[PDB]
C-alpha cells in the first residue's frame, strides 16, 4: 500500500501522520488552517492571505523607490521596516529544531544530538513510489550530466550586482564556521557544533585545539612575524592538525582554527585579518582592565569578534547581496519585544543552498599577474609574498560571478555541484516545489515558468518529466534570476530566513547578553556597534588599500 | 588593593566590573535602576516597588482564602494566576545561561560547554579579604561541627504538611536526572548533559548506554519477569555499567539508566514503574501506528514520559510541596504569549538547594517490618520480595520529615550535608543574604531574625560573626519555616524560579513541539494531559494500593 505521506497531502506546514495501515492524518495545529489537509484558512489567515502581496512585488518596492527609501532610511521608518523584515522572515525556521537525517518526527534525540544537521521538511519516504515521492521517473537525471549540461560555466557571466572576490572569499571563510560535514559520520552530520556565528573557524571547534592555538598570555593568539607583518603561527608551535599538502609541513604551514584554511590564499588571508584583529582587540581591553586574567581577555575578545562579525555580515554582506535600497541594520534591541528563541541549528537545506561556487572566477587577477587555479589552489607563499593590503586590494577589484541563471560554475570546481546533487539525494530532500511552498511561495507550474527562457527548460522537462520532480539545489541555481540580480527569487526567500534566524539567534543577541559589560567596558560595545569591513582591514594593516564587498567604479 | 567587587556594590542584578587598577563600574543595563551602584529606581520600577507586597504576604493569601480559592480555582481566574505565577517566577533565571565555576563573566565557553553547571551569581573573588568577600572571620565554621550542631536530627520532626516517603523517593529519583556531579571533573561539572526533564535517568545519559538498554523491538525497553511481574533487566542482557556492590553482579543486578539506582529500593522501584510504563505506552502507540518502526515507537514514547513527568511534577509534586489553595496547572499554552526561552541549564545553587536529605525517616516501615538503613541501603531483594504494589503502599503511608527548621537530617546520611557545605565552599557561593537579594527578598538583619528562636541564633552569630557572612546551604535549612510548613521562605522563593524555569523550559513545552503529532495521535497527547501518580502506578500494576505524595488521614 502506498505510504500516503508520499503525496504530501498536508499543506501549510501540517504534519503528515500514518494512522492504521493505509491512512493518514494531518496535524494542522497552529498552522492557521483546519481540515483533513489544512486548506481551510481560519478567518484571519484568509484576511492576511487576501491582503498580502507577492514577494515578487515586495522585492520590487525594496529595489525601486530611489527617493522613498532615502527618506525611509533617514527616519525611524527604518528600524520599523528592519524589525518587520526580521520577525517575519525569521518566524519560519522551526525552533526548537525539528527533524534530522535520522528522524522525520520530533524526538529528544533530534533535539540534543547536536551532531545531526537539521531539516526544515521531512525526507522523501524510503518506500515512496518515485525518488521524490510521487512524480518523476523512477530514476533522477545522472547528476554528472545534469551538471555539465546546465551548471557548467561556458562564458564567464559576472555578477551584475557588482559583487567582488574580496566578498567571494569572506563568504566562504565565514560560511565555513557552521558548515563542516563529517566524512567519517557521513552526509547529514556536522563537526562544527555550536551551529552558527561562534568563530569556531578561528578559535577552532574543540577545546584542545583552541589551547594549542592560544598563546595563553594577554589573552592573545599565537602568531609569527614575516617581513615584519603578523601572520598565523605554523604548526611548529601550533601543534594542531591541518590539511596542508605533503611537502613543507614546517615553515609556511600555518594553523588557524579551520582545518582546510591553507588550501586557498583567500581563506588563510581572512584567517589572518581576524587573528590580527582579535589580538588587536586584546591590546585594547587589557588597557582598560589590567587587573584582568588571560581567559577573560580571551573570551571577552572572542565575543567582540562574534559581534563585529554579525554586524558586518548584516549591514554589509547581506546588504550588497540583497540589493535593497532599504538600509539593513543590526540592532538586537529590535527583537526585544518579540517572541524570539535565541538558538540556531544549521539545516541541511541551508547548507545545500549556500553552495555559491559559481562565485569563483576563471583566473585570479593580482596587479599584473593572473594566477590560474593550479598556481592558486594550495599555493603557499602567495599570501606572504604579496601581503594582506595588496592581496585584499586585489580581490576587492576582481568581479565575482552571477550565482544563478545557470551555467556559471567553473570546471575545476564543477565537481562540488555534482556531489551536492548526489548528496542531496542521499539525504532525500523533497522537491524544489515542495520547498517553495514551505517557504511561502507558489509552486512553479512548468520548467518554462521556472527558467526565464525555453531552451534549458524543455530539456529539463524531458529529463525530470514533471516540474514537481525537480530537485532542490538545481532548482535554485537554474531559477530565473531577478532583473540585474546575482540570483533568482527562491534563493533570498529561502536563504534569509535561515540566514537572519542564525545571525540574530546568536546568544550575544539576546537581552541577557547584549550589555556593555558582556564586552566589558563601553569600548567593547562600540567596537561591535561600529564594525566595518574597511575597518576590520585597515586597522590591522600598514596601509589602507581598497576594500569592499563590491567592485569600484 | 582590595578588589572592590568584594563588597558587592552593584545592586539589583547589576554587573560589577574592574576598571583600571583599583576602581569598578556597575552595568545597570535593563536592571530597572541607574546610578553608580544601580539604586536609582526608574520611574516604573519605583511604582512597582511601591505597590508590590511582601512575598511573605502573598504566601499568606495563597494559603488562606479557603473559599476565595475554590471559586478562583473553578474559573479562568485560575489560568490567569497560573500564567502570572509562572512568568514572574521564571523571569529570574538568566537565559541564555550566564556564568560557571570557571567564568564570572559571559563567555562563549560558558554558553556551549554543557559540562559546566551554571551559576546565578558570580563567585566570591579568589582575592577577597574574607572567604565570603568582606565580612566574617578569616575562617568559616568547621563544616563537620556546623552540621552535627545544627543539621543533625535529634528527635524525628515529621513534615507537618503531610508529605510521605512515597514522595520522598520520587523527589530523589526525579531530581537525579539533572543533578549528576562528575567525581572525575570534580564539583562544578555535570555528567547529566541535557540539563532537565529528559528522563536521562531511565534512558540513560549517553547514546550507547541507551542502546545497551533498548530491546530494539516494538520500541520497548528490555526487562525480565520475576513472579510473573515485569522488572528492569539485569546486566546479563543489559551489558551496562552500574554500582551494585561486589557480590552478585549477575541476577538481581538490574540496569536502569541511572547508575546508582540499585543502592536503594526506592529509586529502583520508581525506575521500574517508569519502565513498566514506557513499554506500556509503546503497546498503546503501536496499535495506532502499525506501519511504525522501532526508533519512532521509542522516541515518541519517550516524549510521552517527559510529558507525563512534567505534568505530575507540577500538578501534584510542586502542589503538595507549595501548600497553595491555588490549584497549580500544567499547560504550556499559558506562556505562548510571553517572551520565554525554551532552554534550561542546571545551576549549582539549584543543586545545593535541593539537598532535602532530612526528608528521609529514621527507619523504613513496611506492614509489620521496619528495615533499618543497614537492611535498606543496598538491600537487593526487598523490591522483588515485597512487590511494587505493596512497596508503594508502604511509602505512601510513612511520613517524611520537615526539611527545614533545622536539626532534622539523619546521622547515617548527615555526611552529605557536610560535603555540601564543603563543596559550596570549593565553589565559592556568595553569602545567603547576597542570594536573598538576587532572588527578590530583603537581607536578614540578624541571626535572630533568621531563625524563629534565639538559641541556635546566638550560637551562629558567635560562629559567623556577622549575619551577612552566613552561608547558602545552611541558611536555607536553618531558616525559620513558614507556619505548619515543610520549609522556610527562602526555599520556595529561590526554588520555584529554578524549578518552574526548568519544567516549562523543556522543548516539548514550546509551541513548536506541543502538538498532538509530536506525541503522534491524540492518544499520546491525552496521556500527557491526564497523567497522575495514581495512574502512573495502578495502570502498571496488578492491583491498586494506596498512592499519593502525602500520608492518608
Ligand atoms: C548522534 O547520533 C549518532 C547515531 O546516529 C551517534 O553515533 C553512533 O552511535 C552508535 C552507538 O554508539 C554507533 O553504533 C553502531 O551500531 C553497531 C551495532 O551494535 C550492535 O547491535 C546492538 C546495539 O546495541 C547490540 O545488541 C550488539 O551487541 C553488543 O552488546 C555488547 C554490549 O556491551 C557490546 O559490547 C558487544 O560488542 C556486542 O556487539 C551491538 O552493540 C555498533 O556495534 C557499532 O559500534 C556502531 O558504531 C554508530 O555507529 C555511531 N556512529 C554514527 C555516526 O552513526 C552519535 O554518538 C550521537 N551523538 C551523541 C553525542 O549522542
Ligand atoms: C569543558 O571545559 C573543560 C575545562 O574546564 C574541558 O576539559 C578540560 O580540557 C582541557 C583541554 O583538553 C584539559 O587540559 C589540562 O591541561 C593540561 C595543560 O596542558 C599543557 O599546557 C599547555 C596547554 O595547551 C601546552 O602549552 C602544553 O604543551 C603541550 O603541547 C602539545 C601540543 O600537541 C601536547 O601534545 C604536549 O603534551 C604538551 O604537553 C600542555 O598541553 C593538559 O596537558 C592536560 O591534559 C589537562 O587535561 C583539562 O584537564 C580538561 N579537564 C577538565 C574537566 O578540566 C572539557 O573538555 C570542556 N568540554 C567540552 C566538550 O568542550
Ligand atoms: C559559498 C561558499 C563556498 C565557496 C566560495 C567554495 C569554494 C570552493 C573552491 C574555490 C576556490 C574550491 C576549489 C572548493 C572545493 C570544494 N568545496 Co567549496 N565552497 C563553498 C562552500 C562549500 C560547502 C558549503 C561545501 C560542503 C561541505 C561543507 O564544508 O560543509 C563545500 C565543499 C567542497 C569540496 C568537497 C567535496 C564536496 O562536498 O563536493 C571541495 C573539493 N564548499 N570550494
Ligand atoms: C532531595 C534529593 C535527595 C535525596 C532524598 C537523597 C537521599 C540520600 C540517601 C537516603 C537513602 C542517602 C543514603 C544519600 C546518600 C548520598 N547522597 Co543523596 N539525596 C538527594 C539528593 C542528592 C544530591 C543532589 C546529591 C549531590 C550530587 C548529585 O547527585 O548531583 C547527593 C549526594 C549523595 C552522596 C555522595 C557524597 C556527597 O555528595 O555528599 C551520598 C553518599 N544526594 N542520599
Ligand atoms: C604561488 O604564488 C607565487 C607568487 O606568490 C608564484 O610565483 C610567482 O609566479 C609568477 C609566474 O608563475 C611570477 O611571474 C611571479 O613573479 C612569481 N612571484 C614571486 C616573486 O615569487 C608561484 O609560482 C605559485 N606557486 C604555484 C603553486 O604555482
Ligand atoms: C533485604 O530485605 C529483605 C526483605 O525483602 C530482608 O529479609 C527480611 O528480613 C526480616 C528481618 O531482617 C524478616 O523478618 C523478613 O521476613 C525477611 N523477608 C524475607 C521473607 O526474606 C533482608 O534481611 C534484607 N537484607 C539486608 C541487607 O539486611
Ligand atoms: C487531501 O489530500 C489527498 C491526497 O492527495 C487528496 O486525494 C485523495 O482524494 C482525492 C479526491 O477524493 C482523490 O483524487 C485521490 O485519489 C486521493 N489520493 C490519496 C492518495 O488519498 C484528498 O482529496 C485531499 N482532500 C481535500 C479536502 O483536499
Ligand atoms: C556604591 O558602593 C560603594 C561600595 O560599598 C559605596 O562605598 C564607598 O563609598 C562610601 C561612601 O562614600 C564609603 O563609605 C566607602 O568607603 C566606599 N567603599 C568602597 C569599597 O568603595 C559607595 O558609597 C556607594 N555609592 C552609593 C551612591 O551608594
Ligand atoms: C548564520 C548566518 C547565515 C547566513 C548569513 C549570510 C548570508 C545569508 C545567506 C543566504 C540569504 C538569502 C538571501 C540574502 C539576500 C537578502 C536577504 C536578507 C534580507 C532579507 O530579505 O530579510
Ligand atoms: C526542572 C525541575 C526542577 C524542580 C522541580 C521540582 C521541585 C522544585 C524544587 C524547588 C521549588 C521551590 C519551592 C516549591 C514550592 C512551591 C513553589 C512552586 C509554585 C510557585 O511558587 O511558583
Ligand atoms: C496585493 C496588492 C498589490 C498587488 C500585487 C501585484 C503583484 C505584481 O507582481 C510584481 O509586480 C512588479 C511590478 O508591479 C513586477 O516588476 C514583478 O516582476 C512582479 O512579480
Ligand atoms: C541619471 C540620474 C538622474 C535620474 C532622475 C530621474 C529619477 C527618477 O526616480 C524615480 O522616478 C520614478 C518614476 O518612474 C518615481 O516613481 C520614483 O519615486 C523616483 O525615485
Ligand atoms: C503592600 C500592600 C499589602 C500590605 C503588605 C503587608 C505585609 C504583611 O506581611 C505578612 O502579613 C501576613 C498577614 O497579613 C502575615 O501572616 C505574614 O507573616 C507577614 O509576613
Ligand atoms: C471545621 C471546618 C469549618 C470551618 C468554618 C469556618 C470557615 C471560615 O473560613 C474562612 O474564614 C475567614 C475568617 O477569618 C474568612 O476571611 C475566609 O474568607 C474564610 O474562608
Ligand atoms: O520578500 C518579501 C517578503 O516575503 C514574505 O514572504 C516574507 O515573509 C517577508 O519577510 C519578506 O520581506
Ligand atoms: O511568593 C510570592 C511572589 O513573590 C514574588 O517575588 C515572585 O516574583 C512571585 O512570582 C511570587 O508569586
Amino acid at each position: 500500500p502506498v505510504n500516503p505521506c508520499c503525496y504530501y497531502p498536508c499543506q501549510h506546514q501540517g504534519i503528515c501522520v500514518r494512522f492504521g495501515l493505509d491512512r493518514y492524518q494531518c496535524d494542522c495545529t497552529r498552522t492557521g488552517y483546519s481540515g483533513p489537509n489544512c486548506t481551510i484558512p481560519e478567518i484571519w489567515t484568509w484576511l492576511r492571505t487576501t491582503l498580502r502581496p507577492s514577494p515578487s512585488f515586495i522585492h520590487f518596492l525594496l529595489t525601486h523607490g530611489r527617493w522613498l527609501w532615502d527618506f525611509v532610511n533617514a527616519t525611524f521608518i527604518r528600524d520599523t521596516l528592519m524589525r518587520l523584515v526580521l520577525t517575519v522572515r525569521s518566524n519560519l525556521i522551526p525552533s526548537p529544531p525539528t527533524y534530522n537525517i535520522a528522524h522525520d518526527y520530533i524526538s529528544w534525540e533530534s533535539f540534543s544530538n547536536v551532531s545531526y544537521y537539521t531539516r526544515i521538511l521531512p525526507s522523501v519516504p524510503r518506500d515512496c513510489p518515485t525518488p521524490m515521492g510521487t512524480k518523476g521517473k523512477k530514476q533522477l537525471p545522472d547528476a554528472e550530466f545534469l551538471s555539465r549540461r546546465f551548471l557548467l560555466r561556458r562564458k564567464f557571466i559576472p555578477d551584475p550586482q557588482g559583487t567582488n572576490l574580496m566578498f567571494a572569499f569572506f563568504a566562504q571563510h565565514f560560511t565555513h564556521q557552521f558548515f563542516k560535514t563529517s566524512g567519517k559520520m557521513g552526509p547529514g552530520f556536522t563537526k562544527a557544533l555550536g551551529h552558527g556565528v561562534d568563530l569556531g573557524h578561528i578559535y577552532g571547534d574543540n577545546l584542545e585545539r583552541q589551547y594549542q592555538l592560544r598563546l595563553f598570555k594577554d589573552g592573545k593568539l599565537k602568531y609569527q612575524m614575516l617581513n615584519g607583518e603578523v601572520y598565523p603561527p605554523s604548526v611548529e608551535e601550533a601543534p594542531v592538525l591541518m590539511h596542508y599538502p605533503r611537502g613543507i609541513p614546517p615553515q609556511s604551514q600555518m594553523a588557524v582554527g579551520q582545518e582546510v584554511f591553507g588550501l586557498l590564499p583567500g581563506l588563510m588571508l581572512y584567517a589572518t585579518i581576524w587573528l590580527r584583529e582579535h589580538n588587536r582587540v586584546c591590546d585594547l581591553l587589557k588597557a582598560e582592565h589590567p587587573t584582568w586574567g588571560d581567559e577573560q581577555l580571551f573570551q571577552t575578545a572572542r565575543l567582540i569578534l562574534i559581534g563585529e562579525t554579525i554586524k558586518i555580515v548584516i549591514e554589509e554582506y547581506v546588504q550588497q547581496l540583497s540589493g535593497y535600497f532599504l538600509q539593513l541594520k543590526f540592532d538586537p534591541e529590535l527583537l526585544f519585544g518579540a517572541q524570539f528563541q535565541y538558538r540556531n541549528r544549521i539545516a541541511m537545506e541551508f547548507n545545500q543552498l549556500y553552495h555559491w561556487h559559481p562565485l569563483m572566477p576563471d583566473s585570479f587577477r593580482v596587479g599584473p599577474q593572473d594566477y590560474s587555479y593550479e598556481q592558486f589552489l594550495f599555493n603557499t607563499s602567495m599570501l606572504v609574498d604579496y601581503g594582506v593590503e595588496a592581496l585584499v586590494d586585489a580581490f576587492s577589484r576582481q568581479p565575482a560571478g552571477r550565482i544563478g541563471g545557470g551555467r556559471n560554475i567553473d570546471h575545476h570546481i564543477l565537481h562540488v555541484a555534482v556531489d551536492v546533487i548526489k548528496e542531496s539525494r542521499v539525504l532525500r530532500l523533497q522537491p524544489f516545489n515542495e520547498y517553495r511552498k514551505r517557504f511561502g511561495m507558489k509552486p512553479y507550474t512548468s520548467f518554462q515558468e521556472l527558467t526565464g527562457e525555453k531552451e534549458m527548460a524543455a530539456e529539463l522537462e524531458e529529463l525530470y518529466g514533471d516540474i514537481d520532480a525537480l530537485e532542490f539545489y538545481p532548482g535554485l541555481l537554474l531559477e530565473k534570476c531577478h532583473p540585474n540580480s546575482i540570483f533568482g527569487e527562491s534563493m533570498i526567500e529561502m536563504g534569509a530566513p535561515f540566514s537572519l534566524k542564525g545571525l540574530l539567534g546568536n546568544p550575544i543577541c539576546s537581552p541577557e547578553y547584549w550589555k556593555a559589560s558582556t564586552f566589558g567596558g563601553e569600548v567593547g560595545f562600540n567596537l561591535v556597534k561600529t564594525a566595518t569591513l574597511k575597518k576590520l582591514v585597515c586597522l590591522n594593516t600598514k596601509t589602507c588599500p581598497y576594500v569592499s564587498f563590491h567592485v569600484p567604479d
